[PDB]
DNA sequence: CGGCAT
DNA sequence: CGTAT
DNA sequence: GCCG
């Protein structure tokens, strides 16, 4: 065989593909890479199973993954035993394991990341309960993901995605007229679910927006819809959403950007995650530019790209333009 | 050999 | 270290 | 783990 260019970023991944278990295989590894601090192992099993999510069809033969980008012996032979037996050893020892199993636990607690999760596990903590007993060990910002964990294990739907960007636009209106906010993250791929959801907000007018994310959330807060705040640019927060006679809390992130970033804010912040490390790479290996969500640099020139749309940073970056629906890599 | 996004 | 895509 |  199939056309398939190395990078990610360089072909349309739609929301629906074929071959989701073989790529759930490969997930599963790169994410056991992750937990023993490989971050390159990781990185090629989450480009080997992007492979597969962009091909035209099912794999049913070893013979279809000949000259595939990212597939050598190790992501091979996964694809092969997952197509001769339906399962593949390797990946049912780590699923099963007390290591993968506690790593995944915890580092699916917001505040929690790899090596925070592996200090406990060396610990000889295992479960919630465990953390819990010891808040010592705890931030304030892992105190929040665990006092809230059951309500953020269940699943973002688009009626919150709806419910929230009202409270959101209502509060960005009255802190500053004219501002507006734009869904972002998954959501905007197409996704149906997801872990929280990503508002950018903007003006028109550049300068304007300076000093907005406070006011915001400020008046969120009185609104009584903030349950969790770091405390700026960004905001990684928990709301209080209302549910009828009841809440739940949801994570948010709020980004502002100048307009003058905005369409690199936009980019960046719509994902999905390995597309844009892919795009970032692509950018500085191929064209010797720089790129992340504040811009595009030119560190010959010591210039930014002026762009107005996503469509002009990709003609800059001499690639096809892809919809946000064909970036879920 | 080392890079692997910012 | 954590967060984000 | 794969590749520039
Ligand atoms: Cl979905
Ligand atoms: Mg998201
Ligand atoms: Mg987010
Ligand atoms: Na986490």
């Amino acid at each position: 065989p199939a056309w398939m260019p190395a990078y990610a970023c360089q072909r349309p991944t739609p929301l629906t593909h074929h071959n989701t278990g073989l790529s759930e295989a490969l997930e599963i590894l790169a994410e056991a890479a992750g937990f023993e601090g490989s971050e390159g192992r990781l990185l090629t099993f989450c480009r080997a199973a992007s492979v597969l999510k962009a091909l035209p069809s099912p794999v049913t033969t070893l013979s279809q993954l000949q000259g595939l980008p990212h597939f050598g012996e190790h992501s091979s032979r996964v694809v092969q035993e997952l197509l001769e037996h339906g399962v593949c050893e390797e990946v049912e020892r780590v699923r099963r394991s007390e290591r993968y199993q506690t790593m995944k636990l915890f580092t699916q607690i917001f505040g929690v990341g790899v090596k925070t999760a592996d200090r406990w596990y060396r610990e000889g903590l295992r479960t919630l309960d465990d953390l819990r007993e010891q808040p010592q060990k705890l931030t304030q910002q892992q105190k929040a993901g665990l006092q809230h964990h059951q309500d953020l294990s269940t699943p973002v739907l688009r009626s919150d995605v709806d419910a929230l960007q009202q409270v959101v636009e209502e509060a960005v209106g009255q802190a500053l007229p004219g501002a507006t906010v734009t869904l972002t993250g998954g959501f905007r791929r197409g996704k149906l679910q997801g872990h929280d959801v990503d508002f950018l907000i903007t003006h028109p007018k550049e300068g304007q927006e300076a000093g907005l994310l406070p006011r915001v959330m400020c008046r969120l807060q009185d609104q009584g819809l903030i349950l969790y705040h770091q405390h700026f640019e960004r905001s990684f927060c928990i709301f209080r959403l209302p549910q009828p006679g009841s809440w739940k809390a949801v994570r948010v992130d709020l980004v502002v950007a100048p307009v003058s970033q905005f369409p690199f804010a936009l980019l960046g912040w719509t994902g999905s995650k390995l597309f844009q490390r892919e795009l970032r790479r692509f950018s500085r290996k191929e064209k010797g530019l720089w790129l992340n969500s504040h811009g595009l640099f030119d560190p010959e020139q010591k210039t930014f790209f002026q762009a107005a749309s996503e469509e002009d940073i990709f003609r800059h970056l001499g690639l096809e333009y892809l919809p946000p629906e064909q970036r879920n890599a």
